[PDB]
RNA sequence: GCGGAUUUAGCUCAGUUGGGAGAGCGCCAGACUGAAGAUCUGGAGGUCCUGUGUUCGAUCCACAGAAUUCGCACCA
RNA sequence: GCGGAUUUAGCUCAGUUGGGAGAGCGCCAGACUGAAGAUCUGGAGGUCCUGUGUUCGAUCCACAGAAUUCGCACCA
C-alpha cells in the first residue's frame, strides 16, 4: 500500500550488472540520489538502503537482488539490482531477466574478469537487448592507456557475445564519489559536479542507447514470476514484469508450470513500487495479490497468465550429456522414473527423467535427450541450459529443448 | 549452504595386513517325528552406493557425485 | 631360568621280578523298551612324553631334552 502510481512517462526496466565488488550497488545508490536532485519525487537510496539483509551487511556484499525506483526528465525507471559473486548467479539470472537494458559495470582497476563475461552471456540468454557499460572505479586509476585497454576488452567481450561491442555506450567514472558528493549535498544538479556528471552521462546513455521497447500490449497476458510475498492483512503477492497484454483487479490468471497441474485466482491488487496501479500493462514490473493462493501455491519460476492461454513450466524436452564416472559422475545407467535435481540459475527442482521411445537405460558419458517434468514450476525458456546432479554429485548437463508445459 | 555419521545378501548389520565376499534371521532342501515346532546339517542368495584415479592387485587409499540421517544457516 | 614332583586309553589313574600293556568312567553295538533311561552282553580303544644308550628283552635302568606343577631369585 501508499500513493497512486500515475503514468506520465514510459517505463523502462533496467539494471545492475558485473563481476564481484566492481560497484554495481555504489551505483545504483548514486543514480538514485542524482535524479532525485533533479526530479523530486525519486525516493533516495543508499548502500544500506540496498545491500540490507546482514549478511550483505556482513560481508559486505549484495546476495538477493533489489528493486529501487528512479526516474528521468525522458522516462521513468524500474531498475535491479545484480549480485556478482557466482554463488549467486540465479538470482542475478532473475532480474536480469527483467531487463530492458542493463548496465554493465566494470571496474577499471580491475578490468573484464568473469562474471563480466558471465552476466553479459547470461544477460542475453534471458533477453537483455541492450547494454550499457559504466567503466567504473576510474577514480583509482589514471593511466589513459589502461582506460582505454579495458574498454577494447569489454567491447570485445561483448562483441563475442554478439552485442554490438562497437557502438556500445562506455562511460568512465567513479560511483563512489559520486555517491559521496550527493551525500554533502543531495541538491548538486547537472554541471555542478564533475563525478556526479558523469552519472548524468551513464543516465543519458540509458535515455538514449536504450530504446523504450515495443510492448505486445494486446497478447494475452503474461507474467513470470520473479518473487513472492506474503503481504500482511492483503495476501499473497507474485511480482514480475509483464511480458505482455495486461491485469487489472478483478480479472481471473492461470498459475502455469513447475507444478502437476496448474491453479486459476483472481488478481485483487496491482502495484508498482508499492503503489497503486489501476491496470498494469507489458513492460510493467508489478506486484500482483492473488485471491486464495499460498506462498506454496505460487513461487518463482512459474508464470501468470490468461487462462488456457498456456501449455512457470514444469515439463519439457532436453538434450542432455550424461557425465562419465570419470568426470564425476554415475557409473550405471538410469530409466525413467529417475528424479534428480535440476538446476537452472539460482533454481534447483527435482525432476522425473523420462526417457523417449527407443531409449531404455541412459548410460553414463552418453547424450540422451528426453522429458522431464519438475515437481514444481519454474522459469523457463528454450536454449536456458542447466546442470543435474542428484547423490552429492553433478550427473549431468543439458539445454532446454522445448517447452512441454 | 555449511558440517558430522551412515551406505556391504531379501531385512538388521560385521568386515583395517590393500590379495578369502561374511554372520544372524528369512528362502528351500536333508535329517527328525505319527505329525508337525525346536533343533541340528547343506545349499541358493551380492552393480561392497556410483564414477574416475593411485596400485602387481581396491569393499578398503585419493578425488568428484548421490541418497539417508542429525546439528546448524534460511523463513512477511 | 635352582631344585623337587608329575607325564600310561577319550577322562581320572593303577602298574616292583626287566618278559602279559591294565582298572574305573566313558564311547559304540546287541539284548530289553511303545521308545529312550536303568540293568545285563559284547566290542573297540595306546607315540607307556621324545631321542639316544644299557640289555637276549625296556612303561620300568642310564643320559639329553620337552611339558605340567609346586617351592626358590635372599644381606646397604
Amino acid at each position: 500500500a501508499k500513493g497512486e502510481f500515475i503514468r506520465t512517462k514510459r517505463h523502462v526496466n533496467v539494471g545492475t550488472i558485473g563481476h564481484v565488488d566492481h560497484g554495481k550497488t555504489t551505483l545504483t545508490a548514486a543514480l538514485t540520489y542524482v535524479a532525485a536532485a533533479e526530479n523530486r519525487n525519486v525516493e533516495v537510496k543508499d548502500y544500506g538502503d540496498i545491500d540490507k539483509a546482514r549478511e550483505e551487511r556482513a560481508r559486505g556484499i549484495t546476495i538477493n537482488t533489489a528493486h529501487v525506483e528512479y526516474e528521468t526528465a525522458k522516462r521513468h525507471y524500474s531498475h535491479v539490482d545484480c549480485r556478482g559473486h557466482a554463488d549467486y548467479i540465479k538470482n542475478m539470472i532473475t532480474g536480469a531477466a527483467q531487463m530492458d537494458g542493463a548496465i554493465l559495470v566494470v571496474s577499471a582497476a580491475d578490468g573484464r574478469m568473469r562474471q563480466t563475461r558471465e552476466h553479459i552471456l547470461l544477460a542475453r540468454q534471458v533477453g537483455v537487448r541492450y547494454i550499457v557499460v559504466f567503466m567504473n572505479k576510474v577514480d583509482m586509476v589514471d593511466d589513459r592507456e589502461l582506460l582505454d585497454l579495458v574498454e577494447m576488452e569489454v567491447r570485445d567481450l561483448l562483441n563475442q557475445y554478439e552485442f554490438r561491442g562497437d557502438e556500445v555506450r562506455v562511460i568512465r567514472g567513479s560511483a563512489l564519489l559520486a555517491l559521496e558528493e550527493m551525500h554533502k549535498n543531495r541538491k548538486t544538479k547537472r554541471g555542478e559536479n564533475e563525478w556526479v556528471d558523469k552519472i548524468w552521462e551513464l543516465l543519458d546513455a540509458i535515455d538514449e542507447y536504450i530504446r523504450t521497447r515495443v510492448r505486445d500490449v494486446d497478447k494475452r497476458f503474461l507474467m513470470r514470476v520473479e518473487d513472492v510475498f506474503t503481504i500482511t492483512g492483503r495476501g499473497t503477492v507474485a511480482t514480475g514484469r509483464i511480458e505482455r497484454g495486461k491485469v487489472k483487479v478483478g480479472d481471473e490468471v492461470e498459475i502455469v508450470g513447475l507444478a502437476r497441474e496448474t491453479r486459476k485466482t483472481v488478481v485483487t491488487g496491482v502495484e508498482m513500487h508499492r503503489k497503486t496501479l489501476q491496470e498494469g500493462i507489458a513492460g510493467d514490473n508489478v506486484g500482483l495479490l492473488l485471491r486464495g493462493v499460498s506462498r506454496e501455491e505460487v513461487e518463482r519460476g512459474q508464470v501468470l497468465a490468461k487462462r488456457g492461454s498456456i501449455t512457470r513450466h514444469t515439463k519439457f524436452e532436453a538434450s542432455v550429456y550424461i557425465l562419465k564416472k570419470e568426470e564425476g559422475g554415475r557409473h550405471t545407467g538410469f530409466f525413467t522414473g529417475y528424479r534428480r535435481q535440476f538446476y537452472f540459475r539460482t533454481t534447483d527442482v527435482t525432476g522425473v527423467v523420462r526417457l523417449r521411445q527407443g531409449v531404455e537405460m541412459v548410460m553414463r558419458g552418453d547424450n540422451v535427450t528426453f522429458t522431464v517434468e519438475l515437481i514444481k514450476r519454474v522459469a523457463l525458456e528454450e536454449g536456458l541450459r542447466f546442470a543435474i546432479r542428484e547423490g552429492g554429485r553433478t550427473v549431468g548437463a543439458g539445454v532446454v529443448t522445448k517447452i512441454l508445459e
